[PDB]
This record gives C-alpha cells, structure tokens and sequence, in this order.
C-alpha cells in the first residue's frame, strides 16, 4: 500500500495494544503492524526523492524499518506466550523508532 | 491455518527463491514465508499435544519461528537493498532453522 | 572459559540486576552476560558430546545462545536509553530462554 | 575506550576478517569487533555533544550500534557453524549500517 497509509496503520494499531484487554486483539495489532512495516520498508519518503536508490540515506532509511520489525516481533513473542502485559510494555517502548526515524526524514 | 499448511508455504517459496531471477520474485517469497511463520507461531505441533502451553517444551517451539522470522528479515533487508544474491543465499542458509526444529518437534 | 564457568556468570550477574539500583550495575552486569553467552556458544554440552559437530542438535544448541545474546542485547538497548527498570524486566524475561535450552541439553 | 579508538577496532578487526584463512581467525575478529561496538554504544559523537542525551538523535546514534552488533552476532552465528566463507561475506555485507551512520553522525 502507500507509506502514508502504513503509518496510518501503524499508529491505529499502536493505540489499539495501549487499550486492548485480552491476548488475541493485542497479537492481531501487533500481527497488522509488522504487514504495515514490512510494507513501507520498500517506499521512498518525500524528502529522500530525489537520491539514489543505493544512497547511504536509502539504506539507513530502511534500516529505520528493519529495526521496528524485529521489536514488533520481539513483542509478539512476548504474546504468544501469554504475557500481554510485558507485550503491551514492549509496544510502547517501541516509540524510540517512530521518533528517531520521523526526526531524520519525516 | 493449519501448521501442516504454513509449513507447505515455507517449503514452496523457499523453492521459489531458489528458482527466481528478479529481486521482486525473492522479495514476495520472503514475505509470504514471514506471514506463514508467523502464523505457525502460535501452533501446537502434534509432539507436544500433551504438554502444557507454559511448558518449556512449548517455549523452546516457538523460539523456534522468531529465529526463524528474524532470519526472513534478515533476508528482506538485503533483498530490500538490491542485493537478490545475497538474499538468496540468506534463505539458503536459514535451512538450519527449520532442520533443528524438524529433528525435535516433527 | 569453561561451560559450567559461563554457566555461573549468566546466573550471577542475573541475579546483579533484580538488585541493582543504577545504571551502570544494570549495563555491567548485563556485559559480563553477554561475553559468557558468547563464549559458552561455542561449547559442547555433556549430553551432546556424541554427537556430530554438525548434527541439528548442536546447531540448535547453538541457536540457543543466538537467541539469549539478543535479548541481553535488546536490554542493553533499554539500558543504554536510559530506561532501567524496562531494562530489569527485559534481563528477568529472559528466564524463558535459559528454561528452554535446560530442558533439553541440561 | 574512546568512540575513536572503538572505530578503529572495528576497522582493523574488518581488515582482519577479509584477509583470513580459518574459522578460528574470524572468529575472533567479530567477538573483538562486539565488544568495540557495545562500548562504543555509550559514547556521544563531537557533531552530537549539544544534543539532549534523550533526544531522538541520541536514540538513533545508539540504534546504530544495535543494528550493527545483531549483524555481528548473525555473522559469528555462521561462523561457530564452521561457514566462514559464508561469516566473511556477512562481516563485508555490514558496511551499509557502517556508512549509514558515517553520512549522519561522523
Ligand atoms: C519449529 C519451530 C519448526 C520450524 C522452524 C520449521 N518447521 Fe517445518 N514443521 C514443523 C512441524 C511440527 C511439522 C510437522 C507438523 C505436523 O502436523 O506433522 C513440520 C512440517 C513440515 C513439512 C511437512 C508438511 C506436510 O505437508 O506434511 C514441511 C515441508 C516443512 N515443515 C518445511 C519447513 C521449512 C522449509 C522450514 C524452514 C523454512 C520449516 N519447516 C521450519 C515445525 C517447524
Ligand atoms: C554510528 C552508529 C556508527 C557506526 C554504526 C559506525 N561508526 Fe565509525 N564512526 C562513528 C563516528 C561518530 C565516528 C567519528 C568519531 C569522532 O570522534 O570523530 C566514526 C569514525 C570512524 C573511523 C575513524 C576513526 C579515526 O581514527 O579517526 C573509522 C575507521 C570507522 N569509524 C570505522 C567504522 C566501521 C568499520 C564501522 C562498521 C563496522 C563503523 N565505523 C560503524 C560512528 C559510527
Ligand atoms: C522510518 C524508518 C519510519 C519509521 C520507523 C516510522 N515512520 Fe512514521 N513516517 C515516516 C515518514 C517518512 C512519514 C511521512 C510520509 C509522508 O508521506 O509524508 C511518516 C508519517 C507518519 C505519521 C503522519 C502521517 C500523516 O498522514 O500525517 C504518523 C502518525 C506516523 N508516521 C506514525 C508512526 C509510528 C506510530 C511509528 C512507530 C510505530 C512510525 N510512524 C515509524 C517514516 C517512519
Ligand atoms: C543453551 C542454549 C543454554 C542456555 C541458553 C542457558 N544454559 Fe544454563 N546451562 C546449559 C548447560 C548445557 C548446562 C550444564 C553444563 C554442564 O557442564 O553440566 C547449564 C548449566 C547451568 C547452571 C548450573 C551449573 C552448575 O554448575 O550446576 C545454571 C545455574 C545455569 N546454567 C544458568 C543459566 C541461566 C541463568 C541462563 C539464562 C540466562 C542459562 N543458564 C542459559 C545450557 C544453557
Ligand atoms: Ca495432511
Ligand atoms: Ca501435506
Ligand atoms: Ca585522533
Ligand atoms: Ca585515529
Ligand atoms: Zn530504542
Ligand atoms: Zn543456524
Ligand atoms: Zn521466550
Ligand atoms: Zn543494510
């Protein structure tokens, strides 16, 4: 889909983990978040349009991705064994991301 | 879905990226193997029926598809830069996931 | 050093951090763990020593402690930001790991 | 140590491994090449000393190093399975989180 759409995505789901109640909606956000991330990984931002595909920017802009992805997912393996609070913990420190890559290229 | 069919999933588009010539023929395998793994997370193989879902034994399972995933991932990240013989050579390699598994729990 | 060595240092610098107080006992202890967990990875366990040094069993013995030095890492992470106490909890749920791994190889 | 000799760690250490003959030698290139990265961790950067220790430049100097230190490890996974060819070509493939955060920070 479209980068602003993911980050859209990512942003409903985010707020639906801080007010879920149960495993089974935290593990569907956290499920809807990785597609989303996985998604933007391959997108060009508006102000990185005009360099290379291989420029160092590129790279660390996708890098920014790669690192959301694997703490979503250390998350999920947080909920699936059944700890959706540490689960529910693990998606708010993920903020660290959002805010060091909007920063630099949002 | 069922394990058996996520484990089908991995199997073919693994054989895809070791058939495909075209970065965007790797990258959709490594993304259909991702949701498919994750998928197969929160399976409970035949093996361990009887075992309780806190037990070690099911920890040590699921340990299994985060190595996993993050080794998808860490094949799309190259597959994400360009670099379609790496990536090919990542999935190639990430066979040591499944086979220790298999000898365990299959 | 030695498996049983690197074995006492993971469980005592663990036990460093749920009674630390700052960060630097937090992100020193969580070093010592990460320097034993890298060099019990390339160890032979008594209940595997017959088998190949390629066998699924060694390479998912090995896998085991993959996964532990990321997680120490994914604390250090949370250490090195600042935050101490998510620190602490991240060391604690490590558990799952060094459960795992015990159940099969201890 | 100081952020500039960790940097030259890392550089000898990369030298080091493109140049080896057994698994022994890059073996120890990464381990030392891991612990120069985790030190390094720490350090604040002169094009940063301004900056709040908790501002997102901070958190993505230091996510730098995390990404770095998981490719590290996923490399000393390859080579404590015997594949060093393959353990010298991911060190080589690293040098995009190298110079991503070269164009930012140094
Ligand atoms: C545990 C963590 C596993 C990992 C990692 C992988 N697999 Fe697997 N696989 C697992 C089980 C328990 C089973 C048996 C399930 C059952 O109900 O019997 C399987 C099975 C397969 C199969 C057989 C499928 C069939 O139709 O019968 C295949 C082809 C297969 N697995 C492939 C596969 C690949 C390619 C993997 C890595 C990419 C992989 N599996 C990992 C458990 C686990
Ligand atoms: C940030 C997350 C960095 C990563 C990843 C890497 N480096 Fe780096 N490096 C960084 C800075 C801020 C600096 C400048 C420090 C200063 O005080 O000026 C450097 C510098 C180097 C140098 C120069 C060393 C010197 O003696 O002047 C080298 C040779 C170097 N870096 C190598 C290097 C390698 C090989 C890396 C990946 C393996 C790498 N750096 C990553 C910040 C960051
Ligand atoms: C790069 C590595 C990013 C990461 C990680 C996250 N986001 Fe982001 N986001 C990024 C860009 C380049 C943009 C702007 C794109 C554009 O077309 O202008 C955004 C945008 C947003 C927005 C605002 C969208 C809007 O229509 O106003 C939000 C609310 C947002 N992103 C949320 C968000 C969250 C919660 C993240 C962490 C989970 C996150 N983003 C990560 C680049 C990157
Ligand atoms: C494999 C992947 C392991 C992981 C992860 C952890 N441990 Fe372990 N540990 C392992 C083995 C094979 C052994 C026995 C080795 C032997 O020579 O007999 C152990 C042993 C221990 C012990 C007891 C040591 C003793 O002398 O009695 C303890 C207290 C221990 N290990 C702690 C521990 C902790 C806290 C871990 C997580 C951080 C952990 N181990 C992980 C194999 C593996
Ligand atoms: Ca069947
Ligand atoms: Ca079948
Ligand atoms: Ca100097
Ligand atoms: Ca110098
Ligand atoms: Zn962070
Ligand atoms: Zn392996
Ligand atoms: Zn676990
Ligand atoms: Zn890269």
């Amino acid at each position: 889909a479209d980068l602003e759409d993911n980050m859209e995505t990512l942003n409903d789901n985010l707020k639906v983990i801080e007010k879920a109640d149960n495993a089974a909606q935290v593990k569907d956000a956290l499920t809807k978040m990785a597609a989303a991330a996985a998604d933007a990984w391959s997108a060009t931002p508006p102000k990185l349009e005009d360099k290379s595909p291989d420029s160092p920017e590129m790279h660390d802009f996708r890098h920014g991705f790669w690192i959301l992805i694997g703490q979503i997912h250390a998350a999920l393996h947080l909920a699936n064994e059944g700890k959706v609070k540490e689960a529910q913990a693990a998606a708010e420190q993920l903020k660290c991301t959002c805010n060091a890559c909007h920063q630099k290229y949002r």
